[PDB]
């Protein structure tokens, strides 16, 4: 048993909720929330933005520290950094953006990083601001993640359309 609620069930490891991941994260306080991040950790926008918001820039400072240490992250690569005040930990996961034109099948080795954790709370990869088709992207999801997964889908329309169209 966990805290998650208001979740519909998809599969045995994946549910999905129309909710603020930033209001999500907040109240639930969950072991771990995704950013959808790029590269550089440069949290501008899209969830990142969101996200980076609600932690008054501590994510911002957090990231800018690893990424003057460490270098860029890859394209389907992670990093586990702190989740400040709306997590134990934030999994930064860089999922292809198609307004750069990276490779989509780069999608599924994004997902990967998510089965390094039993639980998690994400938005979907690549979706929004970064291109892809988000029924493509919980497709991949479904398909990828063998942890347990709570999705958060910040557009009621998108939510209503993504349970909709899933097989
Ligand atoms: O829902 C949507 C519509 C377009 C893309 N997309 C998911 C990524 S954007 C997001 N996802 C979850 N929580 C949030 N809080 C602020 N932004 C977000």
């Amino acid at each position: 048993v966990n805290s998650f609620s208001g979740y519909l069930k998809l599969t045995d490891n994946v549910y999905i909720k129309n909710a603020d991941i930033v209001e999500e994260a907040k109240k639930v306080k969950p072991t771990v929330v995704v950013n959808a991040a790029n590269v550089y950790l440069k949290h501008g926008g899209g969830v990142a933005g969101a996200l980076n918001k609600a932690t008054n820039n501590a994510m911002q400072v957090e990231s800018d520290d690893y990424i003057a240490t460490n270098g860029p992250l890859k394209v389907g690569g992670s990093c586990v950094l702190s989740g400040h005040n709306l997590a134990k930990h934030c999994l930064h996961v860089v999922g292809p953006n198609v307004n750069k034109g990276e490779d989509i099948q780069l999608l599924k080795s994004a997902y990967e990083n998510f089965n390094q954790h039993e639980v998690l709370l994400a938005p979907l990869l690549s979706a929004g601001i970064f291109g892809a088709d988000p029924i493509h992207s919980l497709r991949v999801c479904v398909d990828t993640v063998r942890t347990n997964v709570y999705l958060a889908v910040f557009d009621k329309n998108l939510y209503d359309k993504l349970v909709s169209s899933f097989l």
